[PDB]
């Protein structure tokens, strides 16, 4: 009544119009297709990070991505997706107008050619992505129940608000004029600088894997490095490719641009590993270098030249290789290693984006942007830096007020002292804790939770 | 001559008409992706239940999915597709005129947005998905050329008429009036039920696992149960998501349903399993209820409110999990945790989508529905359970026909007894069976097949 | 200016015409997501051809499919695309006019229904599958350094030209009329016989597998061939079913074609291997036949009809089967498995395209051909011959001459001889190369590259 297309709400009366007549179909599907593709980066964090670990975790991060998965999933239906999207917002946050996914259909969503309903399970994703990162940079004897709540709170006010800056419709960064093609901010920065604040609060200091003469590299899984590798490299074709919300061949130019990143970055990572050993061939690195410039070029796949996209491999793999090191000055492993691949790469990828992101690439598909130093238009690169300074000072400072405040609670407290944990040798021969003699997560059902010496 | 559009055979000729034409390019698209989609749930069956078992089965899931993958393929395009949708059928049953995919090509299919081709492949990876679930469920002790027998006879004369009742043309449920979104029926009720024959007529019987006080869950593999269930979640928007047959945003909304199904459901198991065991924390209870969602959200997803779909997962996660103690019961391992996810959970969510089913969400894309209980509609409960209960009897019945029947034929029967079982112990200290020493099936070239110790 | 549709160079001025009207956007997305699928088989390859071996391979075919992700799109955007797809080439290779992707963009490609971006982004990932094939069959003591070479000039002087010849808007094959549905001979037949020259080249002689009465079967990890296999036949719906170039139902039955074409190999190739053993059932041998199918449908899955899909099942199978036996007449093992199932699949297929290819089949999207056999165009089979010979000794001699010349420059040398070989147990008692104490590819973050006794 008249239920015609409206534009807000619920976009219209299904008994009285056709919905997806706003939209190409098209455009529709390969958004659909993208949230698939985002989907299986999920598994790929886990697997990446459980492999490459030079400890050995007691939480599982390939079934601890399902976890995440599940966690992060609820959140977004709950209030995640409102918090960032709902129309009605201010330039910081969003509001509860979407509560429990309430009238969200087939209103043209901010990115106009999809409605709510799809852009709703693409974003999902991306939110799904971070809280995997997440979890992963602070799994080391995590407590599982109180990283669930975590994730959940970690989620609406770390995450959301970042991403409404980045996205909303009224977010800040949007107005500034900030670049961030497909999410480097709300995903790689803010998960690396809240990696950081894990390290540095909850991390283990003077960590025998990182004190001394001890090996960089020192894998826990080579397979499960190289399976995490394979599923992120195949889903970030979703992941920039869908950022264009449309069929166009803009998404199929990021699509190259991805691709191009992640194996100049692979072969740099090599082979700076390479001069810097004395010749030998590094297996993780050249992994770590295709993370470090899918991670490159992200904020960039769809601004950049394609001949520039050399640059996000070569340039992140560069620093982000130096950026591990910093471990052996801190003597801190924990965490450390997202924080280097996905903050310190996020953050170069942002700022050569205002170097290199061309009004001619932009407009493949209608989209109108001043351009970078490649438009001459110098003022973008503070813009840039605006964004990353904001987005690593909100991920680093709230991270750290969550984390230790959930420390001062005892239920809550996600990683136990020390000298308040039983050892799972000790739990074994107690009869109510025999199943920790099982200290292989690929045949134990349980957990092997952290437990208070206590009872 | 004149060739032009007739909507049956093949649909004209393509020398004198564009047969596309017919259909919009993007509904082919999706359809097509998501054909891929469910392909790759095939493998995600034979990894889960290789994983959960809490018996080393001599036939290796992963392995024979891709078996499974191949026969079910070859009865498809033999008849299995003429028997479920020649266009030309009673209300039981299709006929032979497709045999060997004979005129399949251009005509509208009985989803009219896809032709006949595209609607072949789509459907045919759902029966595949239900031969692996059905090897799955008998792959105990089982024989493997009798097992290839089995399953073609299985999806002839089990899945093709069912599937028929619940989609083809003129089938009795279809004209009932019952809900069945995503092939629940044919897929999740029936591979349960007919799980169940198994169990009860060839399953061991006072199994040692099963037998006393013995752990609920004590997996082969955890990294194949994840590894299963991350291809199954993955594959799910294919199977859920395309089952509208078109590129509308009911397929998105039913992705929303399906994700937030899978959240709630492994969230729920879990903390069933915590309450349960006194605060462990389940690595095989939270892969468990993601997929007890997923099957409990497959006759519903395109039918029922968002916020609607975490009882999808709520409810069946709580029953399945209750339902797998009946194993206890019984003292009956074999076949009985497909029965309790796939049977169990696709009754219990096709009886709550009589409840839940809405006609405002099935107009989404113009789908006319007289609805659930959301609508007043309160007869659609009983439509609801008529299905459900003509397929458990049916799948129950005549596999347990099909097996007895095997079971007389010495070279058919599927499972030797035990008297007529040579140990692998003994058979690899004879020269002619010395391949039995390796009965690690990662390294033997050769299926550890059950001997007659009559040779 | 006026920047309208040129066909040509980037296609048109981005800031006067939307160069997206030129392209049906849903041929684009499936030609996008056909792309995403193709680049999974990269690690399919590795882990099948890490899996199947018979030898323990120092370098891990699953980690060198991702150098070689790197390698090929380096090498292709570098100047592969433009050597094969150049619009102003001659009759055997194309120019450097797309030099580093210089004005790729949205003119028409030589499939005029995408534009070049995604035609690039689609036809780069088979130089990679090619690229990952060729370093399994000769990955036997590879270094990795000159095998990074080695694939840059292999893709450079042996596929782009086969691939110029099959695909380019001038390539004698393409005008001669001989058929080559999706890229048999650029990809199978070519890196088929490119293993054949490594074998008899480079391959060990009188090898104790391939030597007296030895296994056929023995492999390294069939988890690893099964999990390659998934990935294989998953992409090969992208592989198959986007060598259209469109969202026609040409595609789709190009993808039922694929599915027939795997089913029926596999079933043939257990039951041939069963025949053969005297009753015993081959792991192995149920892959080796599906990936026979794959190969033999390439070159005809868009040509063909449906009930002829399993004659490309049945007879490569078999072919291939016996194959294999020539590595123990040869006694030679390295190399010979992606020659015997690529190579001589590859010429089968592309043998029987002549026989079966229908003209009806191809104008299912408009496509013209004169048709093979079935529509008694006699003259098609010699057609497919002059293709094959081509290409095998094209292949063959180039990649010889490589091999040979790149082994007379001992810092380009391929593979050691082995009296310069110092053993991993030798290497490992010294200090500076302990790390080959780890001879484990799971754990060791070091490539074991073979090393000269002479330092």
């Amino acid at each position: 009544m008249s239920g015609q297309f409206t534009g807000t709400g619920t976009g219209g009366d299904v008994f009285k119009v056709d919905l997806n007549e706003q939209f190409d179909r098209a455009d529709m599907v390969w958004i659909g297709t993208a949230s698939v593709l985002v989907w299986i980066m999920i598994p790929g964090v886990g697997l990446l990070y459980s492999g490459i670990s030079r400890k050995k975790h007691a939480l599982s991060l390939m079934w601890a991505a399902l976890m995440a998965a599940c966690v992060a999933a609820f959140q977004w239906f709950w209030w995640g997706y409102s918090l960032v999207f709902a129309h009605n917002g201010s330039v910081f946050l969003g509001t509860l107008q979407n509560f429990c996914l309430k009238d969200v259909l087939g209103a043209p969503s901010i990115v106009k050619t999809v409605p709510d309903i799809l852009f709703c399970l693409y974003q999902g994703m991306f939110a799904a992505v971070t809280a995997i990162l997440m979890a992963g940079a602070g799994c080391e004897r995590a407590r599982l129940g109180p990283m669930m709540v975590f994730l959940f709170i970690w989620l609406t006010v770390v995450y959301c608000p970042i991403a409404y800056w980045t996205w909303g419709g009224n977010g800040w960064l949007v107005s500034l004029g900030a670049l961030d093609f497909a999410g480097g901010g709300p995903v790689h920065e803010n998960s690396g600088f809240a990696a950081l604040a894990y390290s540095l609060w909850l991390g283990k200091r003077h960590d025998p894997v990182a004190k001394g003469k001890v090996p960089k590299y020192k894998p826990h899984s080579v397979s499960s490095i190289v399976m995490g590798t394979i599923f992120l490299w195949f889903g970030w074709y979703g992941f920039a490719g869908g950022s264009t919300g449309n069929s166009s061949m803009r998404s199929w130019y990021a699509c190259v641009n991805t691709n191009l990143a992640a194996a100049t970055g692979g072969l740099t990572w090599m082979l700076v590993d390479w001069f810097r050993t004395g010749g030998k061939w590094s297996t993780v690195g050249l992994c770590m270098g295709a993370i470090a410039g899918l991670v490159g070029i992200t904020p960039a796949a769809g601004y950049v030249p394609v001949y520039t996209s050399v640059i996000f491999g070569i340039v992140p793999a560069i620093i982000c290789n130096f950026a591990v090191d910093l471990k052996d000055l801190l003597q801190i492993d924990d965490g450390m290693d997202v924080w280097a691949l996905h903050g310190v790469g996020g953050f170069v990828g942002n700022f050569m984006t205002g170097l290199f992101a061309a009004d001619y690439v932009a407009m493949i598909d209608g989209t109108e942007i001043d351009g970078g130093w490649m438009n001459h238009h110098w003022k973008q690169l503070g813009y840039q830096l605006a964004g990353s300074c904001a987005v690593a000072a909100w991920s680093f400072t709230v991270t750290s007020i969550i984390l230790l405040a959930m420390d001062r609670i005892p239920f809550l407290r996600i990683r136990l002292h020390e000298d308040e944990e039983m050892l799972g040798t000790d739990l074994a021969q107690i009869g109510e804790y025999a199943y920790y003699a099982d200290d292989d997560p690929e045949t134990n059902p349980y957990v092997l939770e952290p437990i208070r010496s206590t009872t």
